[PDB]
């Protein structure tokens, strides 16, 4: 187990075929992040491959996992494991660490190096 090449792929489970704008929104804010922050993601749609969205689900975790109805979009996730919601993202974005919750690495010089500021989660 040995290499020098880039990995560690975001793979994203949105609904491309949904209705509620929000979550289209939503996960047009979870994609377009990492558009404009032109990271290395996957655009995984659960709207039309169902395994993807089952899959999903039984990748989601229980904590992670809503009241009933299974985990609405966007959904992020690290090649295979579960990472957060656009909430997770958001979160994380706050607190610029996103890259941190994408298992992804940070610039050096970019505030999610630097850090450095009193009251932080």
């Amino acid at each position: 187990g040995s290499s020098g090449s880039s990995g560690m792929v975001i793979r994203v489970y949105i609904a491309s075929s949904s209705g509620s704008t929000a979550i289209k929104k939503k996960q047009q804010d979870v994609l377009g992040f990492l558009e404009a922050n032109k990271i290395g993601f996957e655009e995984k749609d659960i709207a039309a491959n169902e395994e993807n969205r089952k899959w999903m689900r039984e990748n989601v975790p229980e904590n992670s996992r809503p009241a009933t109805g299974y985990p609405l979009p966007p959904q992020i996730f690290n090649e295979s494991q579960y990472r957060g919601d656009y909430d997770a993202f958001f979160e994380a974005r706050e607190n610029n660490a996103v890259y941190a919750f994408l298992g992804l690495t940070a610039p050096p010089g970019s505030k999610e190096a630097e850090v450095s500021g009193p009251s932080s989660g």
